[PDB]
């Protein structure tokens, strides 16, 4: 296991447009297109962000291009936040998955909310970390995702996933 395969079983792999979770245009593995109920809207970011006219559709790898970008993105999002990089340098890399997984679904801004559940994970407090993500809307929209996500921080092993 590694941060690829832990998204790739989370987003799945769709090579048209559908909409995600919170009803959002997306493609691909969790690339998220727009937040406009406008088809139209998310059509034309589509194309924008494959370099061609796509028609609603991508290949695998297109998918996996775009997949590649959206994770490094996400890594280097976290390490210029600074509420967040200190917490993620004080992780093992199995928790530093866990922590690229909330961020590539949320969006950093989300994470860095989650001020006692960072503190607790920086204290190494792992049970009491677990608790409090787990108290949030996000592990109410999705709980079997969060479920997985929690227990990678509160293990430090890959033992949800197999
Ligand atoms: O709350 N988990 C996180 C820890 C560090 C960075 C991003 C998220």
């Amino acid at each position: 296991m590694n941060i690829f395969e832990m998204l790739r079983i989370d987003e799945g792999l769709r090579l048209k447009i559908y909409k995600d979770t919170e009803g959002y245009y997306t493609i691909g593995i969790g690339h998220l297109l727009t937040k406009s109920p406008d088809l139209n809207a998310a059509k034309s970011e589509l194309d924008k962000a494959i370099g061609r006219n796509c028609n609603g559709v991508i290949t695998k790898d297109e998918a996996e291009k775009l997949f590649n970008q959206d994770v490094d993105a996400a890594v280097r999002g976290i390490l210029r936040n600074a509420k967040l990089k200190p917490v993620y340098d004080s992780l093992d890399a199995v928790r530093r998955c866990a922590a690229i997984n909330q961020v590539f679904q949320m969006g950093e801004t989300g994470v860095a909310g989650f001020t006692n559940s960072l503190r607790m994970l920086q204290q190494k407090r792992w049970d009491e970390a677990a608790v409090n993500l787990a108290k949030s809307r996000w592990y109410n929209q999705t709980p079997d995702r969060a479920k997985r996500v929690i227990t990678t921080f509160r293990t430090g092993t890959w033992d949800a996933y197999k």
